[PDB]
């Protein structure tokens, strides 16, 4: 019946201050949002640093959930504290951000 | 994180067309019995095909190969490159398809 999703967002930041900045602010930070996130159904998060694309301060972040419904719901939970946040959105305001959405089709 | 951090890659995979694309999906399931077997004695810990649906209108999968550290990486890398690289064939399917890997250390995972 019901699919797995699974959403990729890549980070990229001016300079390695600005990552470690951005890195530090979610790790410390974890503790409440993964609470949040895991009680809608995220499965698993990690954070990833980029090495093999030269010079550049970038991260891919995945976010895998147990279906739409958690999907759905950790959107609305980050657009929430995050997305419509000025605060948090000046922290990062250099930063670019893309995210890939994605149905899982296979996992092994 | 770690001393001796996990290792991810991820591949996207991005076709022409919605035959092209499927016809891809298809040999990676058919085909898995051989590759995954071998991939996981060399270290892969999780491998994940996920078709990207927010894109617009895009033909494209994003591949994760999940490794349990750096050597194990090397390893699968060694063990693709001795196989599909001098197994062409392979290199024919992957022809009209265009591939971009970002190759990560984790940094955090939860
Ligand atoms: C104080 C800021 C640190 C906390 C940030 C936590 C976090 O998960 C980063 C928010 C990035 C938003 C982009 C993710 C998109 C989610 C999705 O499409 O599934
Ligand atoms: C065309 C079917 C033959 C077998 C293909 C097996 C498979 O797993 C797909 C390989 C696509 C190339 C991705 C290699 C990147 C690995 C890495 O950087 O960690």
């Amino acid at each position: 019946a019901e699919p797995k999703f699974t959403s990729f967002t890549t980070a990229d930041f001016i300079n390695d201050v600005d990552m470690e900045l951005f890195i530090d602010a979610v790790e410390k930070t974890a503790p409440v949002w993964v609470k949040e996130m895991k009680s809608r159904g995220l499965l698993k998060f990690s954070m990833n640093r980029v090495w093999n694309k030269g010079e550049v301060f970038r991260v891919v972040m995945t976010y895998e959930y147990k279906d739409r419904a958690s999907f759905e719901a950790n959107i609305a939970y980050l657009e929430d504290t995050f997305g419509k946040n000025p605060v948090f959105l000046q922290l990062v305001t250099t930063a670019k951000f893309t995210t890939s959405r994605c149905l899982v089709v296979m996992e092994v």
